[PDB]
């Protein structure tokens, strides 16, 4: 899903994939 971009939000963000992706 996505270019890269979604995966980009998941490794500048750890913020974003512990929030947003919720893998945290």
């Amino acid at each position: 899903f996505l270019p890269i971009l979604a995966s980009l939000a998941a490794k500048f963000g750890p913020k974003l994939f512990a929030l947003v992706t919720k893998k945290a």
